């Protein structure tokens, strides 16, 4: 019941990078967490660098301009506005934590995995296994995969 973006081709720009990582790095956990999605549902990402994106990817510290003022380090990791014109879509991540490819800190790809449901309308999950779930979790990266309800929850929104 949240919004839609009503169309499948959505494009994505990354506004600016973490220092944490490297910029490759950073390209593909996001390359990845769309991936998580376009997966499981008709909907297609392509980055751009050059152009008006539908979801700006940002790393921003405590009050960075919107409704959403983060906490520096831990507490909220990230937000995202659901589909919309200008700052919706939007996933902001708070530059406060220390993101990693890896388990130290907080992963990136997960939290973008997360983000990125939320920026094409997902709510939570009740599912402690569900990466919709509230909360942040550690799992392997390469063994990770979308809970039922993950599948269930977007391809309810789309297809
Ligand atoms: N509490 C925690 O574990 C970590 C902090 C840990 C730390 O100290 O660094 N924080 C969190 O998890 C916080 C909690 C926020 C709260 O206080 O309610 N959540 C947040 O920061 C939300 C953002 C968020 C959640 C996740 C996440 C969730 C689940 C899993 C996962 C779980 C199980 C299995 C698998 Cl495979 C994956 C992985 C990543 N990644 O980012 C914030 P948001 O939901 O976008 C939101 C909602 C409303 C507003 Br307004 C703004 C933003
Ligand atoms: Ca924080
Ligand atoms: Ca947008
Ligand atoms: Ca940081
Ligand atoms: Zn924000
Ligand atoms: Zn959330």
């Amino acid at each position: 019941m949240g919004p839609v973006w009503r169309k499948h081709y959505i494009t994505y720009r990354i506004n600016n990078y973490t220092p944490d990582m490297n910029r490759e790095d950073v390209d593909y956990a996001i390359r990845k967490a769309f991936q998580v999605w376009s997966n499981v549902t008709p909907l297609k990402f392509s980055k751009i660098n050059t152009g008006m994106a539908d979801i700006l990817v940002v790393f921003a510290r405590g009050a960075h301009g919107d409704d959403h003022a983060f906490d520096g380090k831990g507490g909220i990791l990230a937000h995202a506005f659901g589909p919309g014109s200008g700052i919706g879509g939007d996933a902001h991540f708070d530059e406060d934590e220390f993101w990693t490819t890896h388990s130290g800190g907080t992963n990136l790809f997960l939290t973008a995995v997360h983000e990125i449901g939320h920026s094409l309308g997902l709510g939570h999950s009740s599912d402690p296994k569900a990466v919709m779930f509230p909360t942040y979790a550690y799992v392997d990266i390469n063994t990770f995969r979308l809970s039922a309800d993950d599948i269930r929850g977007i391809q309810s929104l789309y297809g």
